[PDB]
């Protein structure tokens, strides 16, 4: 083993190996921050915003790489699928998909959590708890505002345009 | 009786400890504050100006506190009721007990201005329209045109959302 | 439930409503702050520490209720109940009870991070750890240290006449 | 009568007359102010608030001065009492004297309040209320917090001497 290795279980390896899903949070990310700037959608708000959640996403996806490292482990990478859904439909399709996102991945850091506690790995649980929890909490919260937000503005017609602008 | 104590009437001072109103119109205004900052609610404007209001009613309520120290009476501190309810319905709902909240604290104001009045205390009188009289004035116009604001730009819907980022 | 909440169980969610405590604690502070400047006790640095007291209080309980917005679960406020007295002796009395109170206050939060733990909510334990537990062992023993620099200059007369001015 | 004169009463103008009031004040803490500075006194902070009080009383008399032309009245300046002891005994005995003698000032003052009042001089009441009452109600609590002060830091010996100090 690594001659750094010290009280790191396989299976957090293996778990931390996260790595792929925060590379396919932060394509799908991606995906909306284009599909805003077509010119049949022409939402730059929408588009700066989510271009931001996939340039973030990248980095939580590198610091757990970076993690990887420090512990001993070994990265191994995957292929990341693309999204099944191209059309993100309106500004708030968009929103309700990625609440749902940043959901799934908010579910797997703490079933990874779980794992870290059980295996006691208290290094594991503080970079999760500092590191990503965390942010997880204020990105999910963030997103229920912009929902209950654009909702009040009209989710269609001139309360998203202006709702767009707020956000640009 | 202190040694500082002159001309200060025992009925004035048990008037005085409107600390307690204070304290309450602070403890309103702080869950006005919380409730528009709620993932289903959203009103980052509303929220703000409600949290300023709740600062500078606790800051009325020191100002008399020493107002008591100052004169030789002595400070009387009761319990704070809860706010009325929890939730405040809409901005313009909250705009609305606001309003009728304010008013009221003006009618206990006025009356202890009276009693002070009464008992020929002219630096009762003079603390009371210089510091809180005045404000009491400007704070019930300032909501009342919030309130015709905001019923123009439509109660609710994008109207709400617009007005609030004024207030924002 | 609302839309942002995950893994937030109802009996964090009814303790965090903690914030009633951290608000009596704040008044507590505030009655003290105020009567360490009546004009026949005149402590002005005891003064200055309590309202900073109080202020810092405050905050702690609207932390909690960001926090209690931030999980989905609702702030449900409560009645403030009157500190239990209306003067508070020697400086080192209110010391005294001041101590007491930070250590009942500890108690509760320490008790609040074991339903924490034992429902596995780490970003709950993390917020305690953090932003509470640390801050109230520090308090502790910075209280700790002023009771026995006190009672060392003399808890009483012309000790506790300098020990007021090191605390301005 | 003058060509400004316009709801001036001659009871009130022979009572702003206090002038003369103000400056037997200012003339008393002259002569406490130098007593503090004999070789067998040497208290330079209680001289220092002394002298500050003398020139403040006489600034008081001046602004009645003032007054009185502005109303069209005539000063009439009157013999100033020698102050009634050549010596003011300890720091604390003069504190007492001070206290005493602002309490006597204050009850002038609202007599000539009353007066105006009885006569609806609302011009009169505000000068009162704004240039005087408020500041001898200050003045009386500084005094009353120096009084409680002392005879904590120990009215003679070194807690005279540690509380001079903090007063110069
Ligand atoms: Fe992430
Ligand atoms: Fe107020
Ligand atoms: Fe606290
Ligand atoms: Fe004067
Ligand atoms: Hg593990
Ligand atoms: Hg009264
Ligand atoms: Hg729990
Ligand atoms: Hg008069």
């Amino acid at each position: 083993a690594s001659q750094v290795r010290q009280n790191y279980h396989e299976d957090c390896e293996a778990s931390i190996n996260q790595i792929n899903m925060e590379l396919y949070a932060s394509y799908v990310y991606l995906s909306m921050a284009y599909y805003f700037e077509r010119d049949d959608v022409a939402l730059p708000g929408f588009a700066k915003f989510f271009k931001e959640s996939s340039d973030e996403e990248r980095e939580h996806a590198q610091t757990f790489m970076k993690y990887q490292n420090k512990r001993g482990g070994r990265i191994v990478l995957q292929q990341i699928a693309a999204p099944s859904m191209r059309e993100w439909g309106t500004g708030l399709e968009a929103l309700q998909a990625a609440l749902d996102l940043e959901k799934q991945v908010n579910q797997s850091l703490l079933e990874l959590h779980s794992t870290a506690s059980g295996n006691n790995d208290p290094h594991l649980t503080k970079l999760l708890e500092d590191e990503y929890l965390e942010e997880q909490v204020d990105s999910i919260k963030k997103i229920g505002d912009m929902i209950t937000k654009l909702k009040r503005a009209g989710p269609t017609g001139l309360g998203e345009y202006m709702f767009d602008k707020e956000l640009n």
